[PDB]
């Protein structure tokens, strides 16, 4: 039930994934860099009990009467529920603690899409948390802990929670569907491989930015689905709109979920066929996103994409999507971009260290 | 995996608690009584079909091309988990469809309570159907799929997603915890007991409203949690508040969870001893919340009572919590009352049947 913490990358990425997501842009409050660090130590010290199904520091209760418990509580009687806790910085965290010149390359700014509303106040963040799980509570458990040792330090910009998983690094298990009825998660990189993730995924040493060597970069995209409108298009409307039949998920033309597709028998505006790598000198992201809910005008999908740099990942693919049929029934809302640094080593590692020293 | 839909009542009330919940509040935009009992009927179709976990009307693909489909899709794949949709009519439905005499006494406007902060947006409703499930996207798409059935005479007012129970009809299964870290659900009613029930929660036909009958009368209240500050309450603070203490969850001065209270134990500001039975004249709920978090200034207790008659139920109960000690760390910020109907008797009966006629 437990995936593990430590290793040479961060879980959470390549890892399966998990049914449910917690996710939470942190903006730092403190000036005082020797403290940031301190808590970076503490979380990771949070970070090891958490993804094992135990409560944080001495426990959730039994402490010293006058004192508030070391856990917050919530998760007591759950399971590990293969939590990963993912950690990424902001380009803004670069302006702070004298980290101006560690800002990596790779780490660039997005450029305005046609048909962006962004608002800024779910927008960036100085650091980010993605806890995935199979239990949602186990999940936000894990957020607001990790925010109530950092209070005073960090507070929370924006935090989003996913209710279902529109992706897959497995592509032999079950694909998952999104909220427009569709398999999500077909076509993307299985944490099988690992030549691929090497590639497509991984940043190395020789990209320019050594300590960010065996981490990834971070998209976040919040998409609105026009869901009222899209619900009354007709099923071939849909399958136009994707490229694959809705029922099997398969490509046009041809059979099964996982038959490769033929990308010209496509219409010349569907979704596959404009993101595809092929048409789009080569370029492939690790998608990790969830379906959202959040009351009325309000769903969508809580887009993710790691991938070894944002400039020949996300970027010329999102460009690619300008003319997409898909357009009609999403809107972008919300953005966000994050380094996300290799894994913690051992057990004395701490996340943050390469950056830090 | 799944809970039957048929009954002299409906499900979703006396039923187990599951562990997630889609809640919507909708607001009627028809004036044509026809068409709204019309839709009324082909939504209780739709709720066979989703509680058996099966897509609604004749799926969600392999129809006409040209057509839009019957079932929007995002539930294929995943299993009944236990879902029940239980709906339930609000005040204002009466002032419409010639329903005006209809309206139950036992249907009570609730009276303003000190510390309210109510946003009306999200207060209210004509109806509204609560969906739980195990699954959180079985709840959410069988909402979603009822709006979209609903177009043009119904739309959602508002919607609240609660990602883990903090109620319990099954006493002798493991309490859930609320957002506080405390077991919630000890002392509630079991769905096993019948007398209680008919006592406390359904409707009786000699109370005034013959329709109503083995039906109940539902409070929602979103209840925003002020987690930073107790996060920084100490453990004694946090267990004087409720009377129980946190671990085990037993009354003060006992061992076990489910001792019962000697309530003058308690502090007499404490959660339990004020919401006792015993210290409001043998008033008794039957509680059903559940714990959620909405990004951010924001989580809590979307609190859930159902009662026999709202007058001798909630209402007398919340006015005893004037003085309690837990108003420090809580506040109300949206409420709305519902007459739940009796249950669909038979594969002919439909919601609103005793109502509408
Ligand atoms: C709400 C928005 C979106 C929805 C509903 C959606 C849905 C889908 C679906 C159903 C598929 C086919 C199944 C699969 O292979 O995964 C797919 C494929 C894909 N999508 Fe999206 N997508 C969305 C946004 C995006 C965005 C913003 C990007 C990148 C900027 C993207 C990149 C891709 C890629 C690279 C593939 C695989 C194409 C291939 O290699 O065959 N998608 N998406
Ligand atoms: C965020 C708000 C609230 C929280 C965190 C909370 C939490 C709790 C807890 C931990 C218990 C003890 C365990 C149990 O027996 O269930 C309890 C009991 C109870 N609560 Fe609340 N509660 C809240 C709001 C309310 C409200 C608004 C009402 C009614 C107006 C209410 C009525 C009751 C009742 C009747 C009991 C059982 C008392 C007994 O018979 O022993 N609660 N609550
Ligand atoms: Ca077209
Ligand atoms: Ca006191």
């Amino acid at each position: 039930s437990a995936v593990p913490f430590h290793g040479a990358h961060q879980a959470g990425i390549a890892t399966p994934v998990q049914d449910r997501l917690h996710f939470a842009a942190f903006d730092v409050t403190t000036e005082d860099r020797a403290a940031f660090v301190a808590l970076l130590k503490e979380w990771t010290a949070a970070a090891r009990r958490l993804t094992a199904g135990h409560a944080v520091g001495e426990g959730a209760y039994g402490g010293l009467p006058e004192a508030p418990p070391d856990d917050t509580g919530e998760a007591l009687g759950l399971k590990p529920s293969r939590l990963t806790l993912t950690i990424g910085f902001g380009p803004s965290l670069f302006t702070r603690f004298g980290l101006a010149d560690l800002r990596p390359e790779a780490l660039a700014d997005l450029p305005k899409f046609p048909g962006d509303n962004l608002d800024r106040a779910r927008s960036g963040g100085d650091l980010c948390v993605q806890a995935c799980a199979d239990d949602p509570q186990v999940a936000v458990h894990a957020i607001r802990n990790l925010a109530r040792i950092g209070f005073g330090k960090v507070v929370v910009r924006w935090s989003q929670l996913g209710f279902g998983k529109t992706s897959s690094t497995t592509p032999d298990e079950q694909t998952p569907r999104n909220l427009l009825g569709f398999k999500d998660g077909t076509r993307n990189i299985a944490g099988t491989e690992k030549d691929r993730l090497d590639r497509f995924v991984w940043a190395a040493e020789k990209d320019g930015t050594p300590w960010m060597t065996g981490g990834s970069y971070l998209v976040a995209r919040r998409i609105r689905m026009h869901i009222e409108t899209w619900d009354r298009a007709s099923l071939q409307e849909q399958e136009d709109v994707f490229g694959r039949d809705k029922g099997e998920g398969a490509p046009v033309g041809k059979a099964k979920e996982r038959d490769e597709p033929f990308l010209k028998a496509m219409k010349p505006d569907a979704h596959v066929r404009l993101a595809h790598p092929d048409s789009n000198g080569g370029a492939t992201l690790l998608r990790r996103g969830y379906s959202f809910t959040d009351g009325t005008d309000d769903a969508g999908l809580f887009f993710l994409a790691y991938q070894r740099d944002i400039r020949t990942g996300f970027v010329p693919v999102q460009r690619n999507l300008a003319t997409d049929a898909l357009n009609e029934y999403i809107q972008h809302v919300g953005s966000a971009v994050f380094a996300v640094p290799p894994g913690v080593r051992d057990a004395d590692d701490w996340w943050g260290s390469t950056l830090f020293g």
